[PDB]
């Protein structure tokens, strides 16, 4: 039920899906270009995911821009 | 159960499925004319979703303009 | 046990539910006149819908007007 | 448990229950006379309805009047 | 375990009972004078009411006035 | 679990208890007098009540007054 | 985990436990002085109850004083 | 799991234990001196408590205070 | 799941355990000198307690001070 | 899940842990020197603790200062 | 179910997933670079996680700067 | 499932994490520099924690520094 939303700011994002289990390796790469929204939840085959680039991120815990300087 | 809105701001929004499981890949594409709206669960079949297009998207973090700069 | 709620602002609405599963087709498209409501759940056999026409939609997310310039 | 209450406004509402499973189709029409009220759930046969006539809708999200301008 | 309340606010109102499964009938009227009130549930029985007459009505979206014009 | 309330405002008030089931039918009355309150829970026998008489009744959705100009 | 609360405003006041089931009848009658409590549940065996005499009482729904005049 | 307590306002509160089950009786009795507290569930053994004596009385419902002239 | 939390006041403190089941006796008190804390649970052996002795009280209904005219 | 965390304000604080069952013993002795944190369960062997020495003390119903006056 | 977000604010972020059970050691190292965000979840490999590096950390108790005098 | 959130405020921060069952020791020391963070749940194995050193410390009932004099 745990589900995130990334929206590219710009083109050059990625969103790698990290393997759940005992070795942990990207199994999958979706790039996004500007204006576009991956929506995707952990599942039984992905329990992490790293996101490169230009991004909007939002999460239960809030929205997060990854250009902005916390 | 989790489940997500897309509204089309402009003809040809395009709404991809992505497979659950270990393999991922688009197993169905609904696009979307100026307007109209799919709303749309997570399923045995679907673990996330990639969106393209001027588009309202709606999930339970809220409301997001695939248009906005931020 | 989600459901939705679709309001026609004028004729010419329409509601299809898209089949639950590895295959992804309408199997119904149920239409609307002006003023007409359709309340329907996600079940067994519809894991999606698409809203074609001039109307007003309500889930848990709120209420959209398909008209209204986004 | 999901439930929902219409209001005849004036005389000639129906609600229409429409069937449960891979067939969509209306086993039931209820006649409602203005003032008239029905109180009905989704259930094992109906995953659906539709509403025609002048009416006030409750659900979860709120009421809804059929002759309003939205 | 869903459950309404009904207060006549005139002599005669009718709750009717409609049988839960595939069938929809009337399969109980219990009339109500002014003032008496009948609290019911939804049932392995009754999966839906129709209410006729001046009366107030109580679910858990708020209460309604049958006589009150929208 | 649910249950309600009854105070009796004068003498006179009555509590029927309604059969859960096919049948309907009254199996239980019981007279309150001014004052007494009876508290009941909705049970395997008990799926609905009547109560006559002038009287306050509380539910989850709040306080009624059978006497109340409405 | 139903529960409620009756203070003794005066001598006199007896709570009475009604029989869960297909018959209804009294099978403990408590006797309450003045300042007196029973904090007492819904169980197995007592589905409702009937109270006499001045005395506060308190369930989930808030306090009812049986002397007032509402 | 539902539980209460009662802290005594002078020596000689007394807190009785009522059986659970058909037969409903005294199985203990505790006194408390003033300022003891006793924190009590209810429980297998255990439906309903009877308490005598100037004492202040919590429960999910509030606190009361037994000498308190309402 | 359900926990309390005792602080002592002075030396002299006091926490008796009883006895869950039809046998209501005490099996433990624990000693407080002054500041000493007690964080205890009710358990499989252990339905009630009764607490002696100037200290301060935390249960999920609040605070209570044993040395406090009420 | 229920757990609690002790902060020693000075050294010479003490963590007792005390057994679950039909007998209650300290099991362990967790010493706390000024400024150490503990962070613990309730466990299948531990049901309460004793906490001596100068210290805040956190559990759901708040913060406990050892030291305080109240 | 629990998850964690961690935004590098440098070059240089990694974050370690360290084993469950008995053993305890680093099974796994992402590094981030500047902007790059980490979204995981604790699993049946993964009970604990340290962060290295100049990062934005978000748990459900908020958001920490590990730059941040604190 | 319970989780905390530990950052260090200096080199040499100290983590220790305590066995679950009859016995406790130390299975596991995690030492943290400056800016350091970890998170962690309790687990199967781990049942409580002693933390030594200048950090900020996370849990459900809000922040702690262990450098703050109360
Ligand atoms: N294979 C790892 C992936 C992972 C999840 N959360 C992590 C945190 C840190 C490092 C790796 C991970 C796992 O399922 O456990
Ligand atoms: N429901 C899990 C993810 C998940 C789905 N299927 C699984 C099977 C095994 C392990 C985890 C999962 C979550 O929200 O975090
Ligand atoms: N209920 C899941 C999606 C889902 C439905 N059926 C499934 C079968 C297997 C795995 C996941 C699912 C969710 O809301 O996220
Ligand atoms: N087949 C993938 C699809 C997916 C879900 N969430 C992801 C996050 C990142 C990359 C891929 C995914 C899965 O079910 O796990
Ligand atoms: N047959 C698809 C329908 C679907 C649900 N959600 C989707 C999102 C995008 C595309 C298709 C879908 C499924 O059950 O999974
Ligand atoms: N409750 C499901 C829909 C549903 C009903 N019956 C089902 C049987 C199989 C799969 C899904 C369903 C949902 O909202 O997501
Ligand atoms: N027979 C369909 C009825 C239905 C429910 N929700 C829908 C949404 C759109 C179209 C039809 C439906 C079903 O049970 O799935
Ligand atoms: N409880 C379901 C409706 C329902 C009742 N019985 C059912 C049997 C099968 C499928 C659905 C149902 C809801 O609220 O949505
Ligand atoms: N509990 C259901 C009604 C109900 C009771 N028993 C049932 C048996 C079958 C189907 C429904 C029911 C509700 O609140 O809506
Ligand atoms: N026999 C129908 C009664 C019913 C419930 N909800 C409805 C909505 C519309 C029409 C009929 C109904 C059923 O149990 O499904
Ligand atoms: N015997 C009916 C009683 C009942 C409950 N709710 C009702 C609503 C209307 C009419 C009768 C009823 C039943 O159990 O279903
Ligand atoms: N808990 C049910 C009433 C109830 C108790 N026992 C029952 C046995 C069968 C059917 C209903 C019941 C309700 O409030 O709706
Ligand atoms: N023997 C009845 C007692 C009862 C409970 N609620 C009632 C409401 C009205 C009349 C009687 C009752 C029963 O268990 O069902
Ligand atoms: N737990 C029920 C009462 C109850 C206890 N044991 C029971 C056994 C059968 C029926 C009801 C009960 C309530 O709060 O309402
Ligand atoms: N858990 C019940 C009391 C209880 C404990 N054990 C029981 C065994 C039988 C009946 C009731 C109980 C309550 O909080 O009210
Ligand atoms: N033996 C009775 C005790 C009781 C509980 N609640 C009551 C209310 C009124 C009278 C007696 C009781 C029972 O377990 O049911
Ligand atoms: N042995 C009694 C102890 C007890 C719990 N709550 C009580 C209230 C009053 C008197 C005794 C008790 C029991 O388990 O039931
Ligand atoms: N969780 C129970 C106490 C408890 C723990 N283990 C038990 C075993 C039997 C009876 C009660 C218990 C309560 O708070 O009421
Ligand atoms: N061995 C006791 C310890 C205990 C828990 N809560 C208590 C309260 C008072 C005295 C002792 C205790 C038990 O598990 O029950
Ligand atoms: N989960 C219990 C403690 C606990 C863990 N394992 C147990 C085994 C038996 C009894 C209690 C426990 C609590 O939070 O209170
Ligand atoms: N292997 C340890 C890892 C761990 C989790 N939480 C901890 C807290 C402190 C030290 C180690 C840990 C465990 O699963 O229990
Ligand atoms: N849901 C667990 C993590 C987890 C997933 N799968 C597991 C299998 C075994 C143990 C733990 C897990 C947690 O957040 O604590
Ligand atoms: N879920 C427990 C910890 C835990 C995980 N696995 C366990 C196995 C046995 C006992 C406890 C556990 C908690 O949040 O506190
Ligand atoms: N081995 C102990 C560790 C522990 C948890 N909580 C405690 C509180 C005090 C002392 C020790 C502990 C246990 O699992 O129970």
């Amino acid at each position: 039920s745990n589900f995130f939303v990334i929206k590219a700011k710009e083109n050059g994002v990625n969103v790698f899906g990290m393997t759940r289990g005992t070795d942990t390796r990207f199994h999958h790469s979706e790039k996004l270009d500007k204006g576009e929204v991956m929506i995707a939840q952990f599942t039984e085959h992905t329990s992490a995911v790293k996101i490169r680039g230009k991004a909007i991120i939002q999460t239960s815990y809030g929205t997060l821009d990854t250009e902005k300087d916390e």
